[PDB]
């Protein structure tokens, strides 16, 4: 409503308290609050003046700072990172790819709606699944809601809500299948493994492939055929508030997020985070490409999956 009287900003906090259906512990929480809001708030100012290809804005995150979002939000991949793979057959390759200038797959409906995580390292169930869910549109044709909270409870090589990692859960997938979310809720918290009393799997894929990292055009192809999962750096204050446009950094390459890559244009490739739609241009970010930095930016090429299914 502006910034030119500390009464125009609480009534602001209070509307964007409405818009983000926020309710607090208690009043001490409630002036925290603003104060952290009211803090974000000139960051967002300082930063929206400069020019660039995107901007921050007053999101679900603005109540937050970095260091809490940073905690909460982030680290569903930080973990300790793996060495790449097992070393044997998943890398695809090249040759001669000719994909369109343009892909979304959520056009095509092989998508679904945007899910939240909630406060915890849980990322790696939501990016795995959610590509679950696309494959499997694209191949019978119909479009399912499938477990995050099976992986988060049943997969012993990850961590529950303090990390994990998708190739696993996309693996668990292909080796024995997974239940309709509506069988096995999301929680945001990890509990036994549920699977026996939930009787027989709504779906099983085939296996799982890697994408060849450090390759800006292998993801491309990829994801011309299918979203894929991806991981990347997401701890930075401008991704924590940010709004639109395509995301240019700055960001560094220690991933700690994992989220699914459903398309891409000319300068960005388009991705599915699990943030809700509170977050970002309704939950998705465009992140930049093609700028002959191996890593991609914010690490994006380090670590790609995606499930295979006949
Ligand atoms: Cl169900």
């Amino acid at each position: 409503n502006d910034l030119t009287s500390t009464e125009r900003l609480i009534q602001l906090f209070e509307s964007w308290m409405l818009k983000h259906n926020k309710i607090y512990k208690n009043i001490d929480e409630k002036i925290y609050r603003f104060e952290i809001f009211k803090d974000n708030l000139k960051y967002i100012d300082e930063t929206n003046k400069k020019n660039n290809s995107y901007w921050l804005g007053l999101n679900v995150f603005a109540d937050m700072s970095n260091d809490e979002f940073k905690e909460k939000y982030t680290g569903s991949i930080a973990g300790n990172y793996t060495t790449t793979e097992l070393s044997y057959e998943e890398v695809l390759n090249d040759g001669d790819v000719n994909i369109p200038e343009y892909v979304d797959w959520r056009q095509k409906g092989a998508v679904t709606p945007v899910k939240n995580q909630g406060s915890c390292g849980s990322a790696w169930a939501f990016s795995a699944v959610s590509t679950i869910e696309s494959i499997i549109k694209i191949r019978t044709g119909n479009l399912n809601e499938y477990s995050e909270q099976e992986l988060l409870d049943c997969d012993r090589r990850s961590y529950g809500c303090n990390g994990g990692y998708p190739w696993s859960a996309l693996q668990l997938v292909a080796q024995y299948g997974i239940h309709y979310r509506n069988t096995y809720p999301y929680e945001g918290v990890q509990r036994y493994c549920r699977s026996r009393e939930k009787g027989p799997y709504a779906a099983k894929t085939d296996g799982v492939r890697q994408v060849q990292p450090y390759n800006e055009g292998a993801l491309l192809y990829s994801i011309a055929n299918q979203p894929v999962s991806v991981v990347l750096e997401a701890a930075g204050k401008d991704f924590q508030l940010y709004r639109g446009g395509i995301f240019v950094g700055p960001c560094g390459n220690k991933v700690d997020h994992a989220v699914a890559a459903v398309g891409y244009g000319p300068n960005y490739i388009l991705i599915r985070n699990s943030w809700g739609t509170g977050w970002g241009e309704n939950g998705y970010i465009r992140i930049k490409r093609g700028t002959g930095n191996s890593y991609g930016v914010c690490g994006l090429y380090t670590s790609s999956f995606y499930p295979v299914k006949n």
